[PDB]
């Protein structure tokens, strides 16, 4: 595969919870999590509309759902507070008119069947 | 007059400490940049877009100057910068967009004393 777009999100609010790598593959947007210091268990993982974090994770606004699918589903954090799982999401563009680069990745307290316990801006890796 | 479908970006310059933020507004003839910086050394400071949004190693991780193919800001004696500039070619969207990339404040006019990721205000 040439010539891949890669993004990084440091989940560093409200504290250092590590980071995630997004890789725009042709069938798939691959997400490699490298989270740490989190509560163990399932946590809802969502793209949020705004990259603004002036009020912490609250400023990142609502779920990003441009077409009326920023829903990545649940991640699982291990008992040591880490998450190194990998998922691949169809139709999660990094570039172009509905891109998630420049927007927000938020880890939610509750699982998808609540409050925002970790968030970061999705940015170009290079 | 009346601009619709404006794209607006925010950059919080919050490493290595809180130095405020800047707002980018892409207008049809230029990109407006409204600075709201604080706690900085008075004097002129170089201001540049850098290619990477990575800040794992601080502002160093944001890499080299970005090729979209800003000049100096003045910090006052209060340590604040509230000026507005307009940059004729500075896209926030498209393949050469600066959203997702870095804004770095340099201590020398045209070490990185402040940086942030340029994001959708949206």
């Amino acid at each position: 595969f040439f010539n891949v777009v890669t993004a990084i999100c440091q989940l560093d609010k409200p504290h250092d919870y590590g980071y995630a790598i997004f890789t725009q593959l042709p069938d798939c947007t691959e997400i490699q999590f490298h989270l740490k210091n989190l509560p163990p268990g399932k946590h809802g993982c969502h793209i949020h509309k705004s990259g603004d974090r002036r009020n912490g994770c609250t400023s990142m606004g609502p779920h990003f759902n441009p077409f009326n699918l920023g829903d990545l589903g649940n991640i699982v954090v291990n008992n040591n507070g880490e998450c190194n799982e990998i998922i691949c999401v169809k139709y999660l563009p990094l570039t172009g008119s509905n891109q998630i680069i420049g927007r927000g990745l938020v880890i939610h307290e509750k699982e998808d069947d609540g409050d925002r316990i970790a968030c970061g801006i999705i940015a170009y890796l290079n």
